[PDB]
């Protein structure tokens, strides 16, 4: 039998703000398809996962390039066989084996973040500095100015709120103005001096990037590989601080650590879901979508989905094999992931290393704002002796 009633929920009223399992419990309950506010969400695993491996069909052009003439969202917004080109030209800089020669450098500049606040005896952790640590971190990965990370965060921050909103005020245009110049310069001079920097290096070779191609990419890592990382950073704080036990056993345990930042992404995941259109006819769970639908893939809720033991609501430490879908999957999956990976076990190492025992200030409730475009934590007041 065919599926002819398409359940409807409001996405505001998800029971979201405090506990993201019973928030995706409530939507992955409601149905196989779940209309919200315009959009068909699929919340089961066999679906979500052929979806994301199946762009020919859940495009993510079609979803994610923007109106206008704006710049190529490199490689977010494309589909075989542009995206598959850009993601062979990315791969070899993002491997784990690229980055881990970044190591010392990151870690010299973790321990002196640190170094600022371990004599403080306290914190808000998500200004002081999940919300910092990531920019930090890319200044000093592609080489850009240090003293341009405050006017940097300011233009994120900006754009990012601006994005996908009706009407910008004269502050957000400027700032996406100022953005797009700095950029523009940055990149107009790794093309006629490379160093061997990433930026500089794409735009040479047998396949090189054009400018504008770089610019994008430039763009698109700031407004999407940075905020998912200090969201991150709040939840594995937060889970620190309120575990004792799981403190004290971490400190100088890379082994661990690397356990539970992915046991982070699986349970708090930055990008919770991903948008995609459909391009052709499709069935998922019985109800047959149009072509040209736009559904959202629910990651978050597969990877709390209760279909083995690696996929539950609880923090799970033990187990031979920890796996998720927090990156996404198929071909988009996070090109940043093994970067993500590397910073935040840095950052776990690194501040259990001069702040073993903390918790959380008294009477604080953690909670997300919800709905909004964040799933980070609002604030993350933190105590120590
Ligand atoms: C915990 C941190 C992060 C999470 C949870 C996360 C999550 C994701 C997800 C779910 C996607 C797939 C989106 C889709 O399929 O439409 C994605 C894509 C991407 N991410 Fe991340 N990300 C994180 C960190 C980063 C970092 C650190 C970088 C780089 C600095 C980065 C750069 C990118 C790029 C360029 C893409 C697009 C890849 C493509 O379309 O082929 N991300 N991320
Ligand atoms: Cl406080």
């Amino acid at each position: 039998a065919g599926s002819f009633y398409l359940p409807r929920l409001e996405y505001s009223t998800l029971p979201m703000a405090v506990d993201r399992g019973v928030g995706w419990k409530t939507l992955r309950d409601a149905g196989p398809v779940v209309f919200m506010n315009g959009w068909y969400y699929l919340t089961r695993r066999e679906d979500v996962l052929a979806a994301l491996r199946n762009p020919k069909v859940f495009s993510s052009r079609k979803a994610l390039q923007p109106p206008g003439n704006p710049l190529p969202v490199v490689p977010l917004a494309f589909d075989p066989p542009e995206h598959t080109r850009y993601r062979r030209i990315l791969q070899p800089y993002f491997s784990p084996a690229a980055l881990s020669k970044a190591l010392p450098s990151l870690r010299r500049h973790t321990v002196a973040m640190i170094d600022a606040i371990a004599g403080r005896g306290e914190c808000e952790a998500m200004a002081d500095l999940a919300n910092l640590f990531p920019f930090q971190l890319f200044l000093v990965l592609y080489g850009l100015p240090l003293e341009d990370r405050d006017r940097l965060i300011g233009w994120k921050d900006a754009v990012i709120a601006m994005s996908d909103r009706p009407h910008p005020t004269e502050a957000d245009v400027a700032a996406a103005r100022e953005l797009l110049e700095y950029l523009t310069a940055m990149v107009a001079e790794r093309r006629r001096n490379p160093g061997p920097d990433v930026l500089s290096q794409v735009q040479i070779g047998e396949d090189p990037l054009s400018e504008i191609e770089v610019l994008g990419l430039s763009h698109l890592l700031i407004l999407a590989g940075l905020d998912t990382v200090t969201a991150a950073v709040g939840f594995s704080l937060l889970e620190l601080a309120r575990r004792p036990q799981l403190r004290a056993m971490l400190r100088d345990n890379p082994k661990q650590i690397r356990v539970f930042i992915e046991e982070i992404v699986r349970l708090e995941p930055s990008a919770p879901v991903a948008p995609r259109v459909t391009t052709e006819p499709v069935t998922v769970g019985g109800m047959t979508l149009p072509a040209g639908s736009p559904v959202r893939l629910c990651m978050a809720a597969v990877n709390r989905d209760g279909s083995d033991a690696m996929s539950t609501d609880e923090l799970v430490m033990d187990g031979k094999v920890h796996r998720h879908w927090g990156f996404g999957g198929g071909p988009h999956r996070c090109l940043g992931s093994h970067l993500a990976r590397l910073e935040l076990t840095l950052l776990v190492g690194e501040w259990l290393n001069q702040i073993p025992d903390f918790e959380l200030a008294p009477d604080y409730a953690p909670e997300i704002r919800f709905p909004s475009k964040s799933f980070a934590l609002k604030n993350l007041p933190l105590r120590w002796s």
